[PDB]
């Protein structure tokens, strides 16, 4: 269930971006404790970033993956893994979600579920042995991140 429960932070994050609450029992604890500190490192980077996210059109989902794809290994390509680099993913996503929204030439809700997916499948292959070693989501993540 390891991609799964990525898969779901992400989704759970994109709905907490768009403002589009999903209605049933709602995010999990480590989902919400992972929206507020993505969503403070989100406006820390567009804020920093403004000139150069602007100059960009994400016009279309294999343009956020692309985009996505290629800040992210270039994020990664030290080697270095720690819990500061995997909540700017979601921020990222963030980022990439609200430039989708103002600019995909055809729009289409069906295809939000493709930058979760593309997410999930950027930290399972890169990060997840490392996140398994480290404590998980609940013991890692959470421990780490929820408040004192
Ligand atoms: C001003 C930087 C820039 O031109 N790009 C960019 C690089 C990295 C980044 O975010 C990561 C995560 C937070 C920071 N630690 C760095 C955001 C923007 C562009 C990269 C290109 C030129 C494509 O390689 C860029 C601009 C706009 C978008 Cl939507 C994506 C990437």
């Amino acid at each position: 269930c390891e991609f799964g429960y990525i898969y779901r932070l992400a989704q759970d994050y994109l709905q907490c971006v768009l403002q589009i609450p999903q209605p049933g029992s709602g995010p999990s604890k480590t989902s919400r404790v992972l929206q507020n500190v993505a969503f403070s490192v989100q406006k820390e980077v567009e804020k920093n970033l403004k000139s150069c996210l602007d100059n960009v059109n994400v016009v279309s989902v294999d343009t956020a993956r692309t985009l996505f794809n290629q800040v992210m290994e270039k994020e990664f390509e030290d080697g270095i893994i720690n819990w500061g680099r995997i909540v700017t993913i979601f921020a990222f996503e963030g980022i990439l979600i609200k430039k989708l929204l103002r600019q995909q030439i055809a729009p289409d809700v069906d295809t939000y579920k493709e930058i979760s997916y593309f997410v999930a499948e950027f930290i399972m292959n890169n990060t997840g042995e490392w996140i398994r070693q480290n404590g998980g989501w609940e013991n890692g993540f959470v421990k780490k991140f929820e408040p004192k």
